[PDB]
């Protein structure tokens, strides 16, 4: 039923991208065709144009990450390497967008831990999870990534204080399972959501 | 083919970035009070409008290709006229043919029943017309015409000018048909689709 998931994802994505385009087109045309005229209304219109343009950028980057994840398939080549190297990439990648969205992003208790993972594939996974949290969050919210371990497994928590579709998270689950690991989620309609990634310790 | 898809996404990433950067940058200069004089704002919003149209065209072309890949080789031909398909194309590209200054002509196609999967052929014709739209300029023409040989129905897509085309070929071959391409550098390209007659 992967095929149907892909169809429903594409259907949902089409709507989510067309809507912001139709909105910033209509507001722009409204100004250039002389329908909106009052300075306050021109300014409110342009603020929406800018907001929709930023939302489109975020939607497009999220979709392309899902596309790359899918195109790379199940190819996982784990290397023993610090987990902090991956989290530091996530930290620079989302530094500006966290500013923009008013989000506090934290990376906690991971210093000097050496894990076994595929950097490029886990980048794709963490991108999709952060992208997901960034959808459902508001200014003043937090996205906290925390490391832990049990006797056989390294553990990453991604927590936020926050058919259509699940594909992104379903591909994430496949990549993690190809690491020999697991992913679970807990969500409360209070508080927010936590993803739990477990990966086998380096042998 | 994994490198075809990887190369397509890389190309798509590059082409989407430009218009999105322009929309955001040229708008923000106005909201932040950097670009202020009426002449100036007019020229900036013309760019935003033009780039929003470009983005939309690109997004629709990409999602069509995604839908095509997602349905794989699923073809269920149904016996029905072709004019139903070409009517949807005419509607779907009416506004875009203005935006780009293109003349899209659809010759008369007698309403004999063809045999074809509407949604897969819609996808195919969308991709071929999208393709022609990116190799033309204002003034140019895209003309769709129907023909027949003894055992096949023939659609010609000719204009006066990767992965998408490859999947088009797969879909047409699953109809039991064939796709060919002809091009005289300068004059333009002709795609030739042959489908088995129903009867």
């Amino acid at each position: 039923n992967l095929d149907q998931m892909k169809k429903d994802f594409i259907a949902n994505v089409s709507h989510e991208l067309r809507t912001p385009i139709s909105l910033l087109q209509g507001y722009t045309e409204s100004i250039v065709d002389g329908i909106v005229t009052e300075p306050d209304e021109i300014k409110e219109s342009l603020a929406i144009v800018l907001d929709e343009s930023k939302r489109l950028n975020r939607l497009v980057n999220e979709l392309l990450n899902v596309a790359r994840m899918d195109a790379e398939g199940l190819s996982v080549n784990k290397e023993v390497q610090p987990i902090a190297a991956l989290l530091d990439k996530m930290k620079i990648k989302y530094r500006q967008q966290a500013d923009d969205l008013g989000l506090n992003m934290t990376f906690n208790y991971c210093k000097k831990r050496v894990w076994s993972y595929d950097m490029d594939r886990m980048d794709q996974v963490l991108t999709n999870l952060i992208d997901n949290a960034s959808r459902y969050t508001k200014p003043g919210d937090e996205i906290a990534i925390t490391c832990d371990e049990n006797e056989s497994e390294d553990i990453l928590y991604i927590k936020d204080t926050g058919q259509g579709t699940g594909l992104g998270l379903f591909i994430c689950k496949m990549i993690i399972e190809e690491h020999g690991g697991s992913i679970d989620v807990k969500s409360e309609l209070g508080k927010g959501t936590t993803f739990i990634i477990k990966l086998p310790k380096p042998e």
